[PDB]
RNA sequence: UAC
């Protein structure tokens, strides 16, 4: 129901001098004032609203409002320093905006206590109404200036992505909680939006065109259908606002709708003969296409020449990895830089001259917040092989050199299918693949005795699963096909969906592009997966250099959702099934569009407790789980429903069945930055902070337990230090041994040789159900069934 | 192949 309180304060590790993007507020003792606006019509955006309570504010100065400045949210609240003079009583009033008359009632509601909440950051177990209204009145001013997006505020500088797209920098701002003081939470943002163009310039660089003089003709379908689904969703404004439902097939020229005679009869017209009579326009471009705005009822079509990309659109759908690439060019940078540029942002922003932030008599820090953090202690890593090897992770990183796998699968029978043309891809690199692919194995400890005893060139998705329906036919205990294909292609789903879901066998794909070139690297990489799809252990966690939960049976747990980008979202939870923890079993599900919460999470559950059984023949006295990717504002609904699902997958079991459920929320996206005080503590020619610092203090929840832990070494950037916050726990951990642990799971991921930023089981559910994407491509019980995954590929991590 |  509640989460627990704040156990202990961790002491572990090696203290290091941090400053976080955290600015404290100085917050007045005084009561502010709420009231409640009802603005008909009652669906006008918060920008439009936030202008009438402007013109409100200007108009009605001398009877209501006086010197006062209110501070608004855009809906329906509306906040007051002092007073004012209405009394209980509501009024009504009339606002007109320069052309619309604007019905704004305003009654008084509540009162805000600063006190309350001003003690609540000392021990008196937090108002939540009062930090929203605080964030209101911090915000009041940005949301006037520039363009809102969720928490955060962008504008326009000549940026451009490609594909329409647009980069726009701005910055995040949030008002924050924490033990004792009151937090500003301020961080540098970028993100993309749609540039303000006609829709034939956007046509255009959608559709690779130098000019629309070219493409003299009508679509393609094939292009009808990529514009179409660019620019679905986003709003156009006529050159003389409408939301773009629909693309036409019909060029604009044969184009109709039922047009009303003055007689009162309705005939089909064109709407080029409709922009030729009504608006006196001969279309330039008819042999384009129509955009269907509006209601699908009212038949609305508007040609692509008379029509501009609105200003101000965020792009949702999901960006090209070229985009992707420029993105991270254009936003990455340094700690350092970051650092400075939030200090930059910090003086352009000058919170202590803004007239409302005044008002309120509130003051801001200009220095960033002095926090000491501890940097963990790495846990060891043993291999296995002739030697035994420990690695000891430097800079949360460490190698292969002079080791082997723990238990490294020994492969006798394996074939090779090659979907990459031949002219591209020749029988020597075959060769000479398999041949440095070997010796790097034998140095891996996963040797692959003997040359391929298949290998053959093919194309197409739709020769993937007879191939492979042979394979397994003719070679007996064929433990793995290694596919090699050329750039982007549907046959690696096809691949997938015939190798983990139809006859389950082990296939790991190489891209063509990385056969001819091997480097040793990339092979060891890529043994690492190889051995781990193949049952095998690549290393395990120091078993002595471990906390003491491990002294009885214990499951890891790891739950994620993916969400699309009509199509289902898919929930994917892993559960560990030995004591290493190295192995991992998957579970995944197919569930309602957008719901965060995993439905069907106790069946998942038991089954992950009955595979762990089946495996270890202990039943996990403790069930330690991992939830990734949960807003701070959905916690008690997904605590509620999925901590009673585990508890019911437990009962449902054994009716005495009832371990320790320890509930704990990742977070991987926030605006949290640690930066180091001292140069000689930066790692890196990032500057970041090194793998392993931990922060429990200052900044954290000032009664509940939670903690930043920054546990992968930042290599491009600025790293974002991993929040974890913990909703359940009747195991009741410390914080030193909790940490240590969540620390030390980032150190059993297989697939790399380097500390991760999240706990190896929410990675791993975040593979799976990212496999099951692939899965699902190719009504409910046939998703379900095609997510399925056969019964011997469901032992193994198919998804690493 | 591996933010
Ligand atoms: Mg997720």
């Amino acid at each position: 129901f509640k989460p627990p309180p704040r156990p202990d304060f961790g002491t572990s590790g090696r203290t290091i001098k941090l400053q976080a993007n955290f600015f404290e507020m100085d917050i007045p003792k005084i009561d502010i004032y709420h009231y409640e606006l009802d603005i008909k019509p009652e669906k006008c955006p918060r920008r439009v609203n936030r202008e009438i309570v402007e013109h409100m504010v200007q108009h009605f100065k001398t009877q209501i409002f006086g010197d006062r400045k209110p501070v608004f949210d855009g809906r329906k609240n509306l906040y007051t320093a002092m007073p004012l003079p209405i009394g209980r009583d509501k009024v009504e009033l009339e606002v007109t905006l320069p052309d619309r008359i604007f019905k704004v009632s305003i009654k008084w509601v509540s009162c805000v206590s600063l006190q309350a909440l001003h003690d609540a950051l000392s021990g008196r177990l937090v108002p939540f109404e009062t930090i929203q209204a605080l964030d209101v009145v911090m915000r009041h001013l940005p949301s006037m200036r520039y363009t809102p997006v969720g928490r955060s505020f962008f504008t326009a500088s000549s940026n451009p992505l490609g594909g329409g797209r647009e980069v726009w920098f701005g910055f995040h701002q949030s008002v924050r909680p924490s033990l004792w003081k009151m937090m500003l939470n301020i961080d540098v943002s970028a993100t993309a939006f749609y540039k303000a163009q006609p829709v034939i310039e956007f046509v255009c660089e959608v559709l690779d065109f130098k000019s629309i003089e070219e493409q003299q003709k009508p679509l393609t379908d094939s292009q009808r259908v990529k514009f179409t689904k660019e620019i679905k969703g986003l709003k156009v404004e006529i050159t003389h606002k409408y939301r773009v439902c629909n693309v036409t097939r019909r060029p604009a020229s044969h184009q109709t709708f039922p047009l009303q005679q003055e007689s009162g009869q309705t005939v089909e017209c064109t709407v080029a003969q409709y922009f030729k009579d009504r608006h006196k326009l001969v279309l330039r471009y008819p042999h384009l296409p129509c955009l269907q705005v509006g209601q699908e009822q009212k038949h609305t079509y508007l040609p692509l020449e008379v029509c501009n990309i609105v200003a101000g659109q965020r792009c949702i759908k999901k960006l090209t990895d070229n985009q992707t690439s420029t993105m991270i060019r254009a936003t990455a940078r340094s700690a350092p830089d970051r650092q400075e540029e939030i200090s930059k942002l910090m003086r352009s922003a000058d919170f202590n001259t803004d007239p409302y932030v005044r008002e309120f008599g509130i003051m801001v820090k200009d220095e960033m917040t002095d926090v000491t953090g501890r940097v963990l202690q790495p846990p060891s890593i043993l291999y296995g092989g002739r030697n035994k090897a420990i690695a000891t992770p430097v800079q949360g990183v460490w190698d292969m050199r002079n080791k082997q796998f723990h238990t490294g699968i020994e492969i006798k029978v394996w074939a090779i299918a090659c979907f990459a043309p031949q002219r591209q891809c020749t029988e020597v690199h075959l060769k000479s693949f398999t041949e440095q692919l070997r010796k790097i194995s034998r140095d891996a400890g996963m040797p692959i005795q003997g040359q391929p005893c298949f290998c053959k060139y093919a194309q197409g998705a739709d020769s993937v699963e007879p191939m492979f329906r042979h394979l397994k036919n003719t070679y007996a205990g064929l433990q793995l096909v290694v596919v090699i294909l050329p750039g982007k292609t549907p046959v690696y789903a096809e691949v997938k969906r015939v190798g983990d879901t139809v006859l389950g066998m082990a296939t790991q794909c190489v891209q063509m592009k990385n056969v001819q070139r091997t480097t040793p690297q990339t092979l060891s990489n890529l043994c690492l997966k190889i051995n781990v799809k193949l049952g095998g252990v690549n290393n395990i966690l120091l078993p002595q250099g471990r906390p003491p939960v491990f002294q009885q049976p214990v499951i890891f747990l790891g739950a994620d959702v993916t969400h699309p980008p009509k199509k289902p979202s898919i929930a994917a939870v892993v559960g560990s099934m030995d004591a290493h923890p190295n192995r991992y079993c998957a579970t995944v599900r197919v569930q309602q569009h957008r719901q965060e919460i995993i439905q069907d999470l106790a069946a998942m559950v038991r089954e992950l407790l009955i595979q762990f059984y089946k495996s270890t023949r202990f039943k996990p006295t403790r069930i330690i789980f991992y939830r990734d990717g949960v807003s701070e504002g959905q916690f008690q609904q997904v605590l509620h429903h999925e901590l009673l699902a585990i508890r019911e997958a437990c009962i449902k079991l054994e009716k005495d069945y009832q371990p320790g459920i320890t509930f704990i929320v990742v977070q991987k996206r926030h605006h949290t930055r640690l930066f180091c005080t001292d140069k000689n503590e930066r790692v890196g020619k990032s500057g970041n902070i090194p793998a392993g610092t931990t922060v429990d203090t200052k900044i954290t929840h000032p009664t509940e337990f939670d903690f930043y832990l920054c546990s992968h070494a930042g290599i491009q950037g600025t790293s974002r230090p991993s929040h974890y916050h913990v909703l359940w726990d009747d195991n009741r951990f410390s914080s030193d041994e909790l940490q240590i642990l969540t620390y030390q799971l980032c150190h059993t991921y297989v697939r790399c040789t380097r500390s991760v930023s999240i706990p190896a089981p929410a990675y791993y559910a975040h593979l799976v159900a990212f496999r099951a994407r692939y899965h699902l491509v190719d009504d409910h019980q046939a998703l379900a069934k095609a997510v399925q995954v056969h019964q011997d590929t469901l032992r193994t991590m198919y998804f690493a």
